[PDB]
C-alpha cells in the first residue's frame, strides 16, 4: 500500500530510549511511511515549556542519527495549524486542545516510556554513594 | 562495489552525539558496507575499564536505534581475536597492541568528538548555579 506521511514534534533535549521508543512507534504505525520530525526553537521552548540543555543545532544534528527519521524540519512551529500539514502533505500527527486533529482523523497517539530518560541516569550515578 | 564488512566494539554507556559520530564513519568507510557492532558484558567493563552505568541489555536495545547500526554482536568479546574476524567474514576492523591487526591490513581508524559526552551536558546543566 502507498506511503504514508507522518509528523511528529517535540523537544528532544538530551535525548534517550524514551524519545527514540516514540519516534519508533511513530514511523511505524503504518507498514510505508515517511516520519517528519520538527525540532522547537530556543527562545520558544523557552518561553512556553521551559529550561532547554542544547541548542537547536545540537538537537537536530543528534535527532539526524535516528534510523526511523526521515525528515527534520528545524525548526517546526510551536502551533501546528491546518495550512502546515497541507504544505508537507502530512496525513497524520503522532502526538500524545489539538482538538481538531482528531475531527480530521489526522491523529494517532504514542506513548511514553517513563524511567529511561537521561536526568533518571544521573540519579542511577549519584546512588552510588550513600547519603552517610 | 561489492559489500565490505566492518566491526566497531565499545562499551557504548551513555549513548550520545560522540559515539554516534564514530559509528557513522565507521559505517561510511567504503560505499558498500555492513557494519557490525560489537558490545563489552557488564562484568568484563567493570573488571578491565570500569564504571558502566547502563546494563548491556539497555546499552544494546539504545544501540538499536542508531541507522548506520546493522548488526549488534552482544555482548562481544573483550579481546578481538583472528578466529573472531574468520567466523562473522569480517573485513575491517574500526577502532582509534592492536598491532596484528595493521599487520594484516585490516585496521581503520576513526575519531572521537571531546565536549559531546553525556557527562558534558550534565556539567553545563551545574553551570546555571553560581558557586556564590
Amino acid at each position: 500500500s502507498k506511503n504514508v506521511v507522518i509528523y511528529a514534534d517535540g523537544v528532544y533535549d538530551m535525548l534517550h530510549l524514551g524519545h527514540m521508543k516514540q519516534l519508533e512507534q511513530a514511523k511505524k504505525l503504518f507498514e510505508n511511511t515517511t516520519l517528519i520530525v520538527g525540532v522547537t526553537s530556543d527562545n520558544e521552548t523557552k518561553l512556553f515549556k521551559g529550561q532547554v540543555v542544547q541548542t537547536l543545532e545540537e538537537r537536530t544534528e543528534t535527532l539526524k542519527h535516528i534510523r526511523w527519521v526521515d525528515e527534520i524540519i528545524s525548526p517546526c512551529p510551536w502551533v501546528v495549524t491546518p495550512e502546515f500539514l497541507e504544505k508537507y502533505k502530512i496525513d497524520y500527527v503522532a502526538h500524545d486542545i489539538y482538538a481538531w486533529l482528531k475531527r480530521a482523523g489526522k491523529f494517532k497517539a504514542t506513548q511514553r516510556t517513563e524511567g529511561v530518560s537521561t536526568t533518571d541516569l544521573i540519579v542511577r550515578i549519584l546512588k552510588n554513594y550513600e547519603d552517610y
